[PDB]
DNA sequence: ATTATGACGCT
DNA sequence: AGCGTCATG
């Protein structure tokens, strides 16, 4: 039934805004927004503070347009650095979390501000720690379960109906209604709250957590109540979550497959799947698709928890939009130069840090009028942590598409410039 | 003129 | 080895 496991999803509320905030007090609890780049249009927002969401401000706006809606909004500026946005302070300060949340259990990093949790083994432990001890509403100050409370005054206000969903909870497996996998969440949802209490208290910054079965489900139940609270998803749950639920809105679902799975099969929510046999979806969506769904409609999914607090790859680009797309030689070269210094100086970290070694260098170019993230990929050996190498190897590999007969000029001009290193080994 | 940056499946 | 999808600060 898909309650093997206790899976948790960790994330950070609004992370780069509560970076800034604590290192800046004046911007705390009030509207505020990370932006990137001042000069075009005041910056892109990729960031932005629950106070400034109210007002309807977005990530992906431009601040002039967000002052607009937002007029006391309050803005931070990502660092710059060569030319180009500098997100290591957000590095170090994710390091931070993730390093706390290791003490718990196993992790699996998602993100820069999200990962996975499994708590399997964790909860095994206090059960048989904690063998016959009821576990009081105390020890859940700020876990929702969906679906509760349910049923035929202070239900008017939301942490009376937290509370009161919590007490029917509760009280439903102090009483032996609700199953051996209902209390592990809840042993899960304990835990959470512990690990949660830890990250604010070591590092000051808040988040939200989901609590179920596995990852789909706890990265659901993570975005049903923020921010600074937590949602524990049972299997029971899922039926009527899923009942209304729109199929964009489950992981891995919110670009063409789940287009193609409404349009196709002429549905809106995800419980609507489970009319289909298996084969009906594998035919539709092919094999492993059609599988995972068939499973996923019902609350069911496999994928581990991986064990890895460390990003694969280490990477670094830019854009150069319209009139600022490179047309020289010595540009690219000199943009190549500013990429490799960054990424050289994160890989010397990382080596002494993490023990290990990237191997391969993956240089990436959109050439311009391409819309794909990416018009090429080629890539090269990584030998020794040299900027000036890895810009001059960046380049050897990627001269060729040049269709300029001049030396100087390139045709057609870059729209993007992007180093990744790639394919570690243990230092 | 969403920017910068990830993990991953398919081939 | 190189490309497409999905995600998000
Ligand atoms: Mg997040």
């Amino acid at each position: 039934t898909g309650q093997d496991r206790v899976v948790a999803l960790v994330d950070m509320d609004c992370f780069f805004v509560q970076v800034e905030q604590r290192q800046n007090p004046h911007l705390r609890n009030k509207p505020c927004a990370v932006v990137q780049y001042k000069s075009w249009k005041g910056g892109g927002i990729i960031a932005v503070s629950y106070e400034a969401r109210a007002f309807g401000v977005t990530r992906s706006m431009w601040a002039d347009d967000a002052k607009k809606l937002c007029p006391d909004l309050l803005l931070a500026q990502v660092r710059e650095s060569r030319g180009k946005a500098n997100l290591t302070k957000y590095r170090e300060a994710s390091v931070e979390v993730m390093e706390i949340m290791s003490r718990f259990a196993v992790i699996e990093r998602a993100s820069i501000d999200e990962a996975y949790v499994d708590l399997t083994s964790a909860v095994q432990e206090r059960l048989q720690k904690l063998q016959g001890q009821p576990i009081s509403a105390d020890l859940l100050p700020s876990t929702y379960i969906e679906g509760l409370p349910q049923g035929p005054e202070e239900t008017v206000q939301k942490e009376g109906m937290r509370k009161q969903g919590l007490f029917q909870w509760l009280d439903s497996l102090q009483i032996d209604n609700l199953t051996s996998p209902d209390l592990q969440l809840t042993v899960g949802a304990v835990i959470v709250e512990e690990m949660r209490a830890a990250i604010e208290r070591e590092t000051g910054f808040q988040c939200s957590a989901g609590i179920s079965h596995n990852k789909v489900l706890a990265k659901l139940a993570c975005g049903l109540n923020k921010p600074n609270r937590q949602t524990l998803v049972s299997h029971g749950s899922v039926p009527q979550l899923f009942s209304q639920m729109p199929i964009r809105k489950i992981r891995s679902l919110g670009g063409k497959l789940g287009a193609s799975v409404i349009e196709i099969l002429g549905i809106e929510y995800m419980g609507e799947l489970t009319q289909f046999t298996e084969s009906q979806l594998q035919s539709h969506f092919g094999e492993k698709n059609g599988s995972w769904l068939y499973a996923m409609c019902r609350g069911i999914e496999h994928d581990p928890v991986k064990p890895r607090q460390l990003p694969k790859t280490i990477g670094c680009s830019k854009n150069f939009p319209g009139k600022t797309a490179l047309a020289t030689r010595e540009q690219v070269q000199w943009w190549l130069l500013q990429l490799a210094q960054e990424l050289e100086e994160r890989l010397t970290k990382d080596r002494n840090d993490n023990d290990r070694v990237a191997t391969q260098l993956v240089v990436s170019i959109r050439v311009q009028g391409d819309k794909r993230l990416s018009s090429l990929r080629r890539c090269c050996a990584l030998t020794r942590y040299d900027a000036h190498k890895m810009s001059h190897d960046a380049f050897t590999v990627i001269k060729n598409c040049n269709t300029s007969g001049i030396q100087t000029e390139w045709s057609p001009p870059l729209t993007m410039l992007f180093l990744c290193a790639t394919k570690f080994s243990a230092s």
